């Protein structure tokens, strides 16, 4: 091949998640990923230990379950209070593989992203600690000196030992929202900036050792809250970027049908009620970042590849904006979320489930006038308004969640297009 003229466009990044859990059940494992689809893997998630164990009790949450902390043998291991630690020890660096032998250090899904480099070496791949069920000791962390530093050298500790190219925390949420339980102080707000920049300084000096460059990421709500509670331009000096994301506007947890990742504002929406219209949409989400102080190259947009359903939704509107009797009781693989490949089989203008589309969101929904339930989701053609948003603004590129929701490569081929 001749070398390639270089465009602008040669530099947006593409960030997929893959989320540990999805070799259990789902059987999509990280042999499975098309590495060329995207220039980056946060890999979901590893945790934070307290008092020798991690994890979240709460009940509000989908897995309220803890563990002591382990090593990559899931043998227990005592470790100061806001260590980093493999949230899965056995998925994580236990189980082994295609290629894997005895005489390796780890095995697992991580073993199994660097081979993904090896056979695909332009992928980076990076650590996500967190998300929406280990976000409940973020706030004590960041809390003191000790603990920020703690959790900073054991970020290096991880990206060392197990080859990850950054670190990526996705705190849901400083100040306030997120799971109830979850630990929480009006100065998370500062103490959250500072926490990075400790990350950061680690990093750098590692770097320098080391000899290549670690990036630093966060994943940021889009609503005007998390920007109210959080130090944006200044996280965003200290970041590589910032995955924002800007999905999970409405969902099964409300009676009001409306959309998942709805990309303009739509004053129907408004009209009917639903909560937070004028702000919960995906240009809004974005905009109060750039209107932060956030560069545009350091904004990557996150995208969705599942969608959120309702159950009992009236014909009226094609159940959109419909006061319906609760979230969905059937979804992919739990109740109220559809990934995108089973819309795909089982749903879309299939099964009773027509389609349609609204303009000003420009986002597709589902109804099934014969049981009454209505589905947001994304799509190929949603998706390409949503890249054409990214190329408009001049942002970073795009992220999504997940990779196993979208087994036929439809969306993730459509990024590729596109970006």
């Amino acid at each position: 091949l001749q070398p390639a003229t270089a465009e602008a466009a040669d530099s947006y990044k593409i960030v997929g998640y893959y989320p540990s859990w999805a070799a259990y059940g789902r059987n999509y494992n990280v042999a499975d990923i098309d590495p060329t689809k995207v220039t980056h893997i946060n890999y979901a998630f590893a945790d934070i230990c307290w008092n020798g164990i991690h994890g979240n009790p709460d009940p509000s949450g989908p897995n309220p379950v803890t563990w002591t902390c382990q090593n990559e043998k899931s043998q227990t291991i005592n470790v100061p209070n806001g260590t980093i630690v493999l949230g899965d020890p056995w998925i994580d660096t236990g189980k082994t593989f295609a290629g894997d032998t005895w005489d390796q250090p780890i095995a697992g899904n991580i073993n199994q992203l660097n081979k993904l480099k090896q056979t695909n070496p332009n992928l980076k791949t990076i650590i996500s600690v967190g998300g929406w069920t280990w976000s409940n000791r973020f706030s004590d962390v960041a809390a003191t000196a000790a603990t920020r530093e703690v959790f900073a050298n054991s970020a290096v500790d991880f990206l060392r030992k197990y080859n990850f190219d950054g670190v990526d925390l996705d705190w849901e949420y400083p100040v306030s929202g997120g799971l109830d339980g979850n630990s929480k102080r009006p100065e998370d707000k500062q103490n959250y900036t500072l926490l990075l920049s400790k990350i950061r300084e680690k990093l750098d000096a590692a770097g320098a050792v080391d000899g290549k460059k670690y990036l630093l990421t966060i994943a940021s709500g889009a609503s005007a809250t998390y920007a109210a509670n959080t130090e944006l331009a200044k996280i965003a000096a200290i970041v590589d970027w910032i995955n924002i994301m800007t999905y999970d506007f409405n969902g099964a947890w409300q009676k009001i049908s409306a959309h998942n990742a709805p990309l303009n504002y739509d004053p129907a929406a408004s009209a009917a009620g639903v909560p937070d219209a004028n702000t919960f949409n995906v240009a809004a989400g974005a905009q109060g970042h750039l209107d932060a102080g956030v560069p545009a190259a350091k904004l990557v947009l996150g995208v969705p590849f599942y969608g959120r359903g309702w159950d009992g939704c009236a014909q009226a509107g094609n159940g959109q904006y419909q006061t319906c009797t609760g979230g969905s009781s059937v979804g992919t693989w739990e109740a109220g979320s559809f990934d995108f490949y089973d819309l795909e089989a089982n749903y879309i203008n299939k099964n009773g489930y027509t389609r349609y589309w609204n303009d000003t969101a420009k986002v597709p929904y589902l109804y099934n006038a014969s049981n009454k339930r209505f589905i947001s989701y994304d799509d190929a053609e949603s998706v390409g308004y949503k890249t054409a948003y990214i190329k408009s603004k001049g942002l970073g590129g795009a992220m999504f969640w997940e990779l196993s929701g979208d087994r036929n490569k439809t969306l993730q081929n459509k990024l590729k297009a596109d970006l």
